[PDB]
């Protein structure tokens, strides 16, 4: 009858969003995926509630870029043919890009299924 929560630390990963460099992480409550542009002392420019995330995709290993793509629920007044909102983050750590992507992906998938 035991219940366990995830206990891996929250990563802060070097990532590019809409061609600007920044940091992808989660809020301390693990409810929001947040991206903040460098220097990273301002507020996030992307804040995605894990409750609104509907898919998580990745470039396959050996691709030119390491990218995670998060899809969000359609916005309330979107037209029915419109694509859903999406957010692509390219991992730019020179050696650890794919490792960091995997770590975020794993943490996110665990949280998404836990909720
Ligand atoms: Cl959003
Ligand atoms: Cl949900
Ligand atoms: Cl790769
Ligand atoms: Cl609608
Ligand atoms: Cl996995
Ligand atoms: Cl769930
Ligand atoms: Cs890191
Ligand atoms: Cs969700
Ligand atoms: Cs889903
Ligand atoms: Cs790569
Ligand atoms: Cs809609
Ligand atoms: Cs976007
Ligand atoms: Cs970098
Ligand atoms: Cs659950």
């Amino acid at each position: 009858n035991l219940y366990f929560q995830g206990a891996m630390s929250i990563p802060r990963s070097q990532t590019t969003y809409k061609k600007k460099e920044g940091i992808l992480t989660l809020t301390e409550d693990r409810k929001f995926l947040i991206w903040t542009p460098l220097p990273a002392t301002g507020p996030p420019t992307v804040s995605l509630a894990l409750d609104n995330i509907t898919n998580l995709q990745q470039t396959p290993p050996g691709s030119a870029k390491v990218i995670l793509k998060f899809t969000e629920r359609p916005r309330p007044n979107a037209e029915p043919g419109a694509p859903p909102p999406q957010y692509m983050f390219q991992f730019t750590h020179p050696t650890d890009a794919r490792a960091e992507a995997n770590a975020i992906r794993d943490l996110l998938s665990q949280l998404l299924a836990a909720a």
